[PDB]
């Protein structure tokens, strides 16, 4: 579906968690993706992120383009419900 939301992730901020790893931020010149999923955690719960999604941005903001410290300070700046951009377009296509 080219026309829309490439697929925008909102899940509920709770100190809970999210239950999602990340590593990298242009540290290592690599893309920002999910390092591991947890098999019982609110995002495997919820059914969106999955090991290799690319964080494209968090809480409308690029974060492609920034350090890991970014990604982690637009998480907390949230309140109540987080946006997670991730992009599930195929390489080729």
């Amino acid at each position: 579906g080219s026309s829309g939301s490439s697929g925008v992730v909102e899940l509920p901020k709770t100190d809970e968690g999210l239950g999602f790893n990340i590593m990298g931020g242009k540290e290592q010149n690599s893309p920002i993706y999910i390092s591991r999923v947890i098999p019982g955690g609110v995002a495997d719960r919820h059914g969106g992120l999955k090991r290799g999604d690319q964080l494209l941005s968090v809480n409308g903001v690029s974060v492609e383009g920034e350090q890991h410290e970014k990604a982690v300070e637009l998480l907390k700046a949230a309140q109540g419900s987080v946006k997670l951009v991730v992009r599930s377009g195929p390489s080729s296509g």
